[PDB]
């Protein structure tokens, strides 16, 4: 039977699902975590074969190795290793939707192994494998024999082997199909890959054994005291002279102990579960876990004989936490959460989909060290150790089941059905069943976009049944369906209201409070980092620290799906979607990231990192008041640094220890300042640090800052009289000026700047001229497409208002000679095809000194759209090694994601003014600058600006950072005004109305002078 | 004037512009509006180019389409505006026949002005003199005082047109929002008026820091920057240029700084008293009654045209008042100012407004006031008994620029 075509079956002779076991037999090592001899790894070489069909199989294989195989580390993605591509597609099935079937051509994978099973192993007890992910469904064989088979690409299948096995060497055989009627709750955002991506394992247990425990903390209304309840249930020979112990330890030390012989309470007309035991432990003061404070304790779980025999134990870390909602907010111990979360797929550019240790722990250090506090498993239960590690360094997850049936028509066409009730119901419930000791965990999702189905009703009233525990969530729907225990909307804005039909995301605020809703609301997606984004950021962050029942969010996402190529000369590069021949495809989509795939920051983690800080200050006078975010913890390894300094000159600076309880507010008062006489904007800035390293940062990591303006000192200084009067000459094509060894030349035909000499050097490539437009950010061209426009989309209408064509028309160019300058007014107009879309009017001084200064007043037609820039720009003849400016920095930073930049003096490599974004765009703007210096030039004023050697025009025409190519010179982009970037969303026009460029008259100056 | 702005906002139709198309909503629960149409009139620069009227036929809570009929293109530079109104044909027991119940306005096409000026007839003569740099074309003269940096008399023929220099102004006469509950003997520090007293707002002087003059080919640029001090500190920087021109505007450029330690300035704006008096006053911006950048949404986009003392609003504890925003075009007697400014305009002084607290004790100043402003603070009133202007409404740029013409007409 073609099993995988059918949704009736999603497996066949699989052991049920349990929490993790190691069956040591030996307490101690069960109580240290260390490894255990009865479970061992097949990770490692294997022989593989890929064929176009399940038909194309040859049987041999069944039987033995094949010739043409070749030997491949497992796991992996086998697209990784290029038998077949990879597919990025977003929301469209990657097949045709006929459910339930799949294409007869179906890349299939032939895995085998041939390893070794000890005598030992086979005298007793029992032998399973274990896989722990396989995408998307395959058949298992022992030494030829068939043993089973399992879908659910993300949850592990065991199967018992004992009677398939003979001591020595064994043989696997493993069919694993690409596409199978699993693929149709498959549908995530993601590559499309396929094979044996997570560990397999070989476990032995006895023949009496542990096959399920389940373990709970409850609380005493203070949370000093607790009850640990543990219920365990046993598979086998089951006797008399059996008991159950169950200890827990705080390190070295046991804290509690209760043992019973199995036979639980009575339950029914029929008596009790005479194979299952539950033990309760009283702890008193029990160290709290958090995502602040991790504390866990280890719970032993032994099961032996009466007079002392361990027949085997299994064991976990447990997180003494209650979890609930309560007057419509989430509490954790008691207390209000307020989750600074983050999605989070596995994903890595060179291995696929398949994650290692080192990885996981290099992201979850990184988010706890970008103030991040938990993650949602977008979508999909995530790789076992994720688990253990979230618990171990502290994060609360959202544990999602592996359905997404995006692609159907409407929507909820799979979930509303009752016959996929029992493929469904196997992800969310095997999934609980895996995952409910973890005390990381403290949600549980019903999986993504999959509309608001029957079925989904079903399975949230099943896991309220089974795991009181947690609360329930799923945004599918609209949202705030009877689904869900928390409004739980993906990119729902602030402020502004979409109101879809049906499916309508409500500001945030107003969705609260409509009639009769009371239930908290936590975005499960906020935030869209796709390239140059995260516009807005801050209007996130003010309002969930404003309304109570708004307690955060988990950003979309933490990581961009690009994979690694390699060119002709072998050299690495970032690919999405269609690089691999994929098609249809949806393109850069699958980057949204707020790191790059090799974990380097994008430029949004730093706003996110300062929106996400736990201590929030207020300047009164000279004291700085800090307030604790913190709900469980004092600030016990903290210090506030501060420092004064008079436009980037360091005037005074100090420490203070930090001690505000949890919640708590400290007030510090800062030493008499300076008040210097000397021209300028004298400013604060805060910095909190962390002086010892902990788990996941090394001593002196900042966790937050703030910086305010103190006392300004307006410049009333003249400057003295220059010995000097510039010259001007004039011919019917150009006015030049000179003065000195520097030379100025306008253009009479076109009406710019065309060259400047110093010395006699050429200082331009090419003329400064004003520049209405930029290279679209993924947020200005969302789903827009050569093949499909999206008139909606801020690129569309700014080409099709002639924006990136229109051409300057001049209508006035003259010259005047002043006292002790030469004075030349321009005027040009903007127009497309009869319209005028800007005039520019502006006036150069110079004087002199040998300055130019340059006033600019813009008109913008009411009618056009609003532009992306109001600036200038020119290529520059040089090349210098550094940038150094004064205004906000260092990092990337615009209109409406500047909050984490500070203003200062700033100075960096050329290279780092560049923001290397897969998908290139205008990029490594830096706003409120008040002095630029780049080689010989110093521009000063009031302005944002770029500079690199990429045109905004080749920006725009190129598709993928590495195929970018230096300019000759410099291109410097010197801005006025700068639309936002926008990020609420990357498929609709996001930026928010006061970062549009819509005031119709605009003015900006600057001095151009040397040094 | 709060009342109209109570009557626009509590409106009971709700309109959406979409092209051609006008969307009405009804916000009645329980009447159809059977005593209702729509009235629309397209205006360019507030000459009327077209208007029609549609009979109003919406469900309580429903909506109704209207296409607007194609809009000829309009034959010069200017700004098309669209406004709506809502009459009740009909007198009700409450009202009279012809009562508007409600309004909206939107700007629609514009077409910028690209056309070129045109050479003038003559050329504006500077003279220069130990204390003055004066400028005159034609039977026009300007003089600028070289110790104060401003403009101190204008002259069409022998008659000079100020009474008071023309300088720049930081400070309003104090709303009773502004006020709150300080008291003299009572002093409420956080309210504004306190925080600009004791910031030497109201006290600070001008202090010349440049003043030059310097002829260009057809006309006469005079440049002047001063600094406003308060205590050794400087709160302000004002730099300007006068351009005149063949032509005889005047162009003036206003470019001001205020520091960022000081408190944020209730305007910033030129104020001068006019040594004429005229009986009307004529402007192309919003009203036509008193509007303010917190309330202006009832005021709409037009040429109005009214006796002066409209133009003063009688509250009996008195303050700045009479101001209309959005205003691109002034004219009052043969003088107008151009650009893109609020203003106040009347026969009373700042000073005395401020210094006067019954309406009834006010009299009438030689000449007349005239407050031109790039930028006016919010008016608040969330309460009136601690600070209630948004931070929207703030000066808090930092920087700010605005520029005019001041020509005859
Ligand atoms: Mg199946
Ligand atoms: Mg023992
Ligand atoms: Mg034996
Ligand atoms: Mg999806
Ligand atoms: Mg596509
Ligand atoms: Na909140
Ligand atoms: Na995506
Ligand atoms: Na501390
Ligand atoms: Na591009
Ligand atoms: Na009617
Ligand atoms: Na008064």
């Amino acid at each position: 039977r073609r099993d995988w075509e059918n949704p009736g079956v999603t497996q066949l002779n699989r052991l049920a699902a349990h929490p993790p076991f190691a069956s040591w037999r030996n307490s101690e090592e069960a109580r240290t975590d260390r490894p255990s001899q009865q479970l061992r790894s097949l990770n490692g070489e294997w022989r593989f074969a890929w064929f176009p069909a399940p038909e194309a199989v040859p049987e041999s294989w069944l039987e033995c190795d094949l010739p043409e195989a070749d030997t491949v580390v497992v796991p992996s993605n086998w697209q990784m290793h290029g038998y077949d591509a990879p597919i990025y597609t977003n929301v469209t099935y990657p097949i045709t939707v006929n459910p339930p079937f799949v294409p007869t051509e179906n890349p299939t994978g032939c895995y085998s192994l041939t390893f070794n099973v000890d005598e030992s192993w086979l005298q007793e007890g029992q032998t399973r494998i274990i896989f722990d992910g396989v995408n998307s469904a395959f058949h298992l064989w022992c030494n030829g024999r068939w043993v089973g088979y399992g879908q659910d690409s993300r949850l592990p299948s065991e199967f018992d082997l004992s009677a398939f096995l003979r001591a020595g060497e064994n043989r696997l055989a493993v069919m694993v199909l690409r596409w199978s009627d699993g693929s149709y709750l498959e549908d995530q955002d993601m590559w499309r890959m396929s094979g044996i991506f997570r560990d397999v394992s070989l476990l032995h247990k006895p023949t009496t054994q542990i096959s399920d425990f389940h373990v709970a903390t409850r609380f005493n209304d203070d949370f000093s005291r607790a009850v640990l309840e543990a219920e365990v249930q046993m598979c086998g020979e089951l006797r008399d002279y059996l008991r159950v112990t169950v200890s827990l330890w705080q390190g070295e030390t046991q804290v509690a102990s209760g043992t019973a012989p199995f036979g639980g309470e009575i339950i029914d007309e029929r008596g009790g579960y005479a194979d299952r035991v539950t033990l309760r432990l009283n702890v008193e003061n029990p160290k709290l876990w958090s995502a602040e404070i991790p504390n866990l304790y280890r719970a032993v779980v032994e099961l032996h004989t009466a007079d002392g025999t361990l027949i085997e134990a299994e064991a976990c870390d447990v997180g003494f936490r209650e979890v609930r909602i309560e007057n419509g907010l989430l509490l954790l111990n008691g207390k209000p959460l307020l989750i600074r979360g983050v999605n989070r797929h596995e994903h890595h550019p060179l291995h696929g989909q398949v994650m290692d240790e080192q990885t996981m722990v290099q992201d979850i250090l990184l988010m706890k060290q970008n103030n991040f506090n938990a993650v949602r498993c977008s979508h999909y239960p995530n790789h076992p150790l994720w688990y253990t590690l979230c618990d171990r360094y502290g994060l609360y997850v959202v544990d999602e089941a592996n359905i997404e049936t995006n692609g159907m028509v409407p929507m909820n066409r799979l979930t509303d059905d009752p016959r996929w009730l029992p493929a469904m119901s196997e992800r969310v419930t095997r999934m609980v069943q895996r995952d409910r000791n973890h005390p990381s965990v403290i949600i549980w999702s019903l999986g993504n976009e999959s509309g608001h189905g029957a079925n989904h009703d079903a399975l949230y009233r099943w896991i309220k049944s089974v795991d009181p525990s947690r609360p329930v969530q799923y945004e599918g729907g609209g949202a705030d369906t009877t689904a869900t225990d928390i409004i739980c909307p993906m990119y729902a804005r602030v402020d502004e209201d979409q109101p879809f039909p049906a499916v309508p995301k409500w500001s945030i605020k107003k969705w609260l409070s409509l009639p009769g809703e009371t239930r908290p609301l936590i975005l499960c997606e906020y935030a869209h980092a796709m390239g140059n984004s995260l516009g807005g950021f801050a209007k996130y962050w003010q309002a969930f620290r404003q309304y109570p029942r708004l307690q955060g969010g988990f950003v979309w996402d933490w990581v961009d799906q690009s994979l690694i190529k390699y060119d002709e000369n072998g050299n690495p590069w970032s690919a999405y979607g269609g690089d691999f021949g994929d098609t249809p495809n949806d393109r850069q989509f699958c980057m949204n990231g707020l790191v790059f795939a090799d974990r380097t920051p994008h430029p949004a983690l730093t706003e996110a990192k300062h929106q996400q800080q736990f201590f929030q200050f207020r300047l009164s006078g000279q004291t700085i008041e800090v307030t604790s975010e913190y709900l469980f913890r004092h600030s016990d390894n903290e210090l506030l640094h501060w420092m004064v300094a008079l436009d980037g000159k360091p005037l005074a600076s100090g420490e203070v220890p930090l001690d505000v309880a949890p919640q708590g507010k400290q007030l510090i008062e800062l030493p008499e300042l300076p008040q210097p006489e000397s021209a300028g904007q004298l400013w604060l800035t805060v910095r909190v640090v962390q002086p010892n390293a902990t788990a996941w940062s090394e001593a002196g990591h900042i966790s937050a800052w703030q910086q305010w303006r103190l006392a300004e000192n307006l410049s009333v200084t003249l400057p003295a009289a220059s010995h000097a009067i510039p010259h001007l000459t004039t011919s019917e094509m150009d006015f030049c000026i000179e003065l000195g060894n520097k030379r100025w030349q306008f253009n009479r035909q076109s009406g710019f700047l065309s060259q400047m000499w110093i010395g006699d050097k050429k200082q331009l490539l090419t003329p400064l001229r004003d520049q209405f437009t930029r290279a679209p950010l993924d947020n200005d061209i969302g789903v827009s497409e050569a093949t499909r426009i999206d008139p909606n989309a801020w690129v569309e209408r700014w080409k099709a208002a002639g924006h990136y064509q229109a051409e300057a028309a001049l209508l006035q160019c003259t010259a005047d000679t002043l006292a002790d300058a030469v004075l030349i007014t321009t005027a040009h107009a903007w127009q497309h095809q009869g319209k005028t879309l800007f005039i520019s009017r502006k006036t150069y001084r110079i004087d002199g000194s040998g300055q130019m200064a340059i006033t600019v007043d813009v008109e913008v037609a009411s009618d056009t759209p609003h532009p992306a820039r109001i600036g200038l720009n020119c290529q520059l003849a040089q090349v210098a090694e550094r940038v150094n400016w004064l205004g906000l920095g260092p990092q990337e930073n615009y209109p409406d994601r500047l909050t984490a930049a500070c203003f200062d003096r700033w100075d960096l490599p050329l290279s780092d003014m560049y923001t290397p974004y897969v998908f290139p765009s205008e990029n490594g703007l830096r706003c409120g600058t008040r002095e630029l210096n780049y080689g010989p030039h110093q521009w000063r004023g009031d302005f944002q600006f770029n500079i690199s050697r990429y045109s905004q025009q080749q920006l725009m025409e190129t598709s993928h950072r590495h195929l970018l190519h230096a300019e000759e010179g410099t291109w410097l982009n010197i801005d006025g005004f700068h639309m936002g970037i926008g990020g609420d969303d990357s498929w609709s026009p996001s930026v928010s109305a006061e970062f549009q460029l819509s005031a119709g008259r605009y003015h900006y100056q600057l001095v151009w002078c040397q040094k």
